[PDB]
């Protein structure tokens, strides 16, 4: 079938992150008629990992951005984490839905560096995304 559209938002908003440092967040979504990508919420350029977390919904999908800063050693590295959020509790039209549409949104980011698949508690949490993005 056709790739799904990307909402120009979307671009704008992620380089908003990587560029300006002006959001620690974005989080997008499948329209209600899963024919484009959309910007659904977006984080303060000083908002926490907490804040984020307790922006996903506990039964649907989700992509985000985090703009992820490890702790400071030799100076500050940071890493832009494309995050796929497919919690179980999902109904499965929409966990294919976003399997389906997961790469067209990444097509559209330029300068992803890490990647996580997320479908629980567990693989969501900081410690699992900081030990991926360090890696
Ligand atoms: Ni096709
Ligand atoms: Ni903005």
């Amino acid at each position: 079938g056709p790739g799904i559209a990307v909402s120009d938002d979307c671009v704008q908003k992620f380089n908003e992150l990587k560029l300006g440092k002006k959001h620690r967040y974005v989080i997008f979504k499948l329209n209600d008629d899963n024919t484009e990508v959309v910007v659904e919420k977006v984080g303060g350029p000083n908002a926490t990992y907490e804040d984020f977390l307790a922006q996903l919904p506990e039964n649907d999908c989700r992509y985000a951005i985090f703009d992820y800063e490890f702790e400071v050693d030799g100076g500050q590295r940071n890493k832009i984490v494309f995050i796929l959020w497919a919690p179980d509790s999902a109904p499965i039209k929409s966990k294919m839905m976003y399997a389906s549409s997961k790469d067209a949104i990444k097509k559209k980011l330029d300068g992803i560096q890490v990647e996580v698949q997320a479908t629980d508690a567990d693989e969501i949490s900081e410690d699992a995304v900081k030990e991926r993005a360090k890696k």
